[PDB]
C-alpha cells in the first residue's frame, strides 16, 4: 500500500465482526509502582513481526474500576493490528481527570517495555474507556497530541466542552443509560467535539451503561473500524464509517451520527 501504517486483510462486515482478526495475540502483565491507581494491567500484541510496527491504544476500565470490566477489548482489537493495554485500578480513582493520568501512563508504559517498545509506533497512540474511563479518555486525548484516536465507551464526565480535542473521536453511548444518559454525557460531548479529525456517535439500542462489560459485537466492530482509520490512516476502513449502520431493531443502533 502507498499507506505504510496498512495491517491485515482488506476488510469485510464479517472480519471485523470476528471475535479474533488475522493477528496471533501474545500478553504481558504489567507491574508498576506509584500512587497514580495503575499498578498492575495487561498489554496483549500481535506476535507476528512479520508486518511492521502497531499503534498502541490505551484502555481505561470501567464504572466499578476492575481491569476485568474492559478485559474482552485487549485481545480482541489487538488480533486486528494493534498493542492494546488494559488497565487495572479502584474506586479512588473515579474522577475522569485520574483516568486520564492513567492513560498516559499505560501508553509510556507500553512505549518503554522492553518487549511490547519495539512493536510501538509512538507516533500513533490511541485512547479508549468505559464510563468515567471514558470521560478520562476524552481528556487524554486533549492532552496528548500524539492521540490520533478516541473510543469513549458510555462515557461519564462533567466537563462537556471537547473542543481542545484534535483526535478523531468516536462516542459510543447505550440508549438506556441510567448513569451516564446520553443526552447529558455522551451526545453533549458529541456535540462539542468540534475540532475532532472527525466525530461520530454510536448508540447502542435498548441497551444501559453496563452493555461495554461484556463482548459486544457493535462496539468491537466500530471500535475496530475507528481504530484503524485514525490510528492507521487505513482508508479501507471508511467503508463501515460512512455511511454506517442504520437505525433499528435489526442493526441494534438507535443513533449514528457523522460529523
Amino acid at each position: 500500500a502507498q499507506n505504510p501504517h496498512e495491517r491485515g486483510p482488506d476488510p469485510s462486515n464479517s472480519y471485523i465482526e470476528q471475535a479474533r482478526g488475522s493477528y496471533s495475540v501474545s500478553q504481558r502483565s504489567i507491574s508498576r509502582l506509584g500512587s497514580d491507581g495503575f499498578r498492575d494491567g495487561t498489554m496483549y500484541y500481535p506476535t507476528s513481526t512479520a508486518d511492521g510496527r502497531f499503534g498502541v491504544v490505551a484502555i481505561s476500565p470501567g464504572y466499578t474500576a476492575s481491569e476485568s470490566t474492559i478485559a474482552w477489548l485487549g485481545p480482541r482489537l489487538a488480533s486486528f493490528g494493534f498493542v492494546v493495554v488494559t488497565i487495572n485500578t479502584d474506586s479512588r480513582y473515579d474522577q475522569p481527570r485520574q483516568r486520564a493520568t492513567q492513560l498516559h501512563a499505560a501508553l509510556d508504559h507500553a512505549i518503554g517495555d522492553s518487549v511490547v517498545g519495539p512493536r510501538i509506533d509512538t507516533s500513533r497512540q490511541a485512547v479508549m474507556g468505559h464510563s468515567m474511563g471514558g470521560g478520562g479518555a476524552l481528556q487524554a486525548a486533549e492532552e496528548r497530541d500524539e492521540i490520533r484516536a478516541a473510543v469513549p465507551l458510555t462515557p461519564w464526565n462533567l466537563k462537556k466542552g471537547w473542543s481542545g480535542v484534535d483526535a478523531a473521536t468516536l462516542v459510543i453511548g447505550a440508549e438506556n443509560d441510567a448513569i451516564a444518559p446520553v443526552r447529558s454525557h455522551s451526545i453533549p460531548f458529541y456535540e462539542s467535539l468540534t475540532n475532532a479529525e472527525r466525530r461520530a456517535y454510536l448508540e447502542l439500542r435498548r441497551e444501559g451503561h453496563f452493555a461495554p462489560n461484556s463482548s459486544n459485537t457493535l462496539i468491537a466492530k466500530y471500535s475496530v473500524s475507528w481504530l484503524k482509520r485514525y490510528v492507521d490512516n487505513d482508508l479501507r476502513y471508511d467503508q463501515f464509517i460512512d455511511p454506517g449502520p442504520r437505525t433499528g431493531i435489526t442493526t441494534g443502533v438507535s443513533d449514528y451520527r457523522l460529523g
